[PDB]
């Protein structure tokens, strides 16, 4: 499980990274590209559940194909998702902490 | 066990909040956002969040949720500013990543 949560969180973060970029006034195409590469990078890696990761790849391929204050919204979204992400990782730590404690 | 169960409830809250944040993205990423469904989602987010802050036991997790509240308010404050293919592909992608992750967590659990 613990492997499948890490690779899951990475992809979700990289997806969020890409939304932050898309939600900006002037989308940094190079960055988006770099981020799209990291995603398929981290994914392909994890791809070696194997169906769900295959399903992710299939779904990512489709997002890619459809990919096109406004900068204020982008930054607030980024702010919010990092905190939610960190909230989960905090709680998740408190558990691996507990598992060990036993 | 019980220490472990408070942590898992905080994970559940964060998952629902991310799902609801996702719901809003899907709406705003459409040719024409539906302001009515948007505000229903915004009202859902703040209900689940406020109940999270009300019932969360672990004190660091409580403080974390206060930060989530501050950032959510900022998110709303910047929304009034603001195909359909991207929005639909996004939706499918995030749902599979979420379900995938929530399986393993329930797995460990």
């Amino acid at each position: 499980h613990y492997a499948t949560i890490e690779v899951s969180q990475q992809l979700r973060q990289l997806l969020g990274d890409q939304l932050v970029i898309l939600l900006r006034e002037t989308p940094d195409g190079q960055a988006l590209e770099r981020s799209q590469n990291d995603f398929r990078r981290v994914l392909e890696q994890g791809r070696a559940e194997q169906a769900a990761l295959d399903g992710v790849r299939d779904a990512y391929l489709q997002l890619q194909a459809h990919t096109p204050d406004n900068d204020g919204f982008s930054e607030a979204f980024n702010g919010l998702r990092l905190r939610l992400q960190d909230l989960q990782q905090l709680a998740l730590a408190g558990i691996s902490e507990a598992e060990t404690s036993a």
